[PDB]
C-alpha cells in the first residue's frame, strides 16, 4: 500500500529551470522515494509523506512568485507494483517549514476508482466532501473545480483520496493546480 | 458516445498568454465544441475530431519555438454524459502537413469499471511497441517518443482499442516540445 504522485511543475517564465530545480530542493524530500526525469517527478511512499511533500513542493514553487501550475496524478494500490521503489517508515516532515507559506490553489481534479462497480458513488462522495469542506466551486466536463488556499485545497484532495482508497483497492486522482495567475 | 479532451498548454516563457491564445486560434476548431477557462480547455466531439484538433494545437504551440507542454485527459463513454456541448474528416491534416514537432510523452490509460483493465494496459504498451513509439515503462505511466504524427497516432490507436473493449475509459497525456535539455 505505497502511495504515489507523478507530477510536473510548469513555471510560466523564461526562468523555468530554476523554479523547478528550486522547488524540489527546497522541500524536505527525505521521506519519499523520488525520481525526476525530463517530463516529470515521481514521489513514492506513505500517503502522509506523499501528500506532505506534494503540498510543500507546491508552496515553494508558488512562493517563487512566478505563475506556476502543478499538474499530476496521485496513485495507490495498483495491482502488482514493486514493494521497493519506496521509503518505508509517520511524520509530516514538511508541516513546520511551510506554515508561514501561503498560496491560492484554484484546482480542477478528477477521481478514478479502478475495477470498481460503484465508482460513480465514490466520485459523488468526493464532490460531497469538497462541498462539505467549502472548497468546491463547480463541476465541469471530466473534472471538478476547487478554490481556496493551498492548505484547504490540499486538505480536500487528501480527504477525497483517503475516503476513496478506504473503499477501493486501486485509485488514481488527477489534480491541476494553479498559482499566481492574473 | 462522445469523446472529450480536457487539457492545458504550459508555455515556459514570459510570452505565455500570447502562446496559448495563438495555438488555439491557429487551429481549425470547427469540428469540436470548445470551452476555455482560467485552467484548461475542453474539446468535445468525435474521436477523429478530438485527436485531430488536439494534434494541431500541439503542433501550433510547438512551432512558437518555445518550450511548451500539453497536459490533458482524453475521455469517452462516461455514463452521465450530456448530449449537448458537441459538434454534431480530419479537418486539420492539410493545414499541418507542413508542421513538425518532437512529442516525447508519458501517458496512462484508465479503463473504468473493467476487470481486465491491466490486460488493456498490457495491450496499449504493445501498440506503442508495434508502432515503434514505446521507450519504457515508468511508475504510473508509459513513455513514448517520436514526432507528433506517430506519438499522436499511437495515443488514438491506444484510445480506440481500449474504448472498443470497455465502456468508460480515461487516458492522461503529458507531451513536451522544444525542451532545452534536448
Ligand atoms: C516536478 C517536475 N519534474 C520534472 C519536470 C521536468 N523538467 C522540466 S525542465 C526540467 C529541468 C529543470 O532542471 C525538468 C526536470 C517538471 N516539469 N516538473
Ligand atoms: C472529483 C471528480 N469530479 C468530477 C469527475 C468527473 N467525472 C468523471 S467520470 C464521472 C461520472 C461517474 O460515473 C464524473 C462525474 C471526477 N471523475 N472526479
Ligand atoms: C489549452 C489551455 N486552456 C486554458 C489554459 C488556461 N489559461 C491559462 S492563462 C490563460 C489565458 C490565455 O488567454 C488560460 C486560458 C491553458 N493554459 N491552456
Ligand atoms: C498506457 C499505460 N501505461 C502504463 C500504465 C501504468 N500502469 C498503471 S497500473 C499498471 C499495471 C496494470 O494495472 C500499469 C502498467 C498505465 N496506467 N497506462
Ligand atoms: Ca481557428
Amino acid at each position: 500500500r505505497i502511495a504515489g504522485f507523478r507530477f510536473s511543475l510548469y513555471p510560466m517564465t523564461d526562468d523555468f529551470i530554476s523554479v523547478i530545480k528550486s522547488a524540489l530542493a527546497a522541500t524536505d524530500t527525505s521521506k519519499v522515494w523520488t525520481k525526476t526525469d525530463h517530463i516529470s517527478t515521481v514521489l513514492r511512499g506513505s500517503i502522509d509523506h506523499v501528500f506532505d511533500a506534494a503540498k510543500a513542493i507546491y508552496l515553494h514553487a508558488a512562493n517563487s512568485e512566478q505563475h506556476i501550475v502543478m499538474n499530476g496524478t496521485f496513485s495507490i494500490g495498483c495491482p502488482g507494483d514493486t514493494q521497493g521503489d519506496t521509503y518505508l517508515s509517520d511524520k509530516r516532515v514538511n508541516e513546520d517549514a511551510v506554515r508561514g507559506l501561503k498560496a491560492e490553489a484554484p484546482c480542477q481534479f478528477a477521481l478514478y476508482p479502478m475495477n470498481e462497480p460503484d465508482y460513480m458513488g465514490l466520485i459523488m462522495e468526493a464532490v460531497d466532501i469538497a462541498k462539505a469542506q467549502g472548497t468546491f466551486v463547480q463541476g465541469v466536463h471530466y473534472a471538478s473545480e476547487l478554490d481556496g488556499d493551498a492548505h484547504d485545497v490540499f486538505s480536500t484532495l487528501e480527504a477525497v483520496f483517503r475516503m476513496a482508497e478506504q473503499q477501493t483497492n486501486h485509485i488514481t486522482m488527477t489534480v491541476n493546480l494553479s498559482a499566481n495567475s492574473p
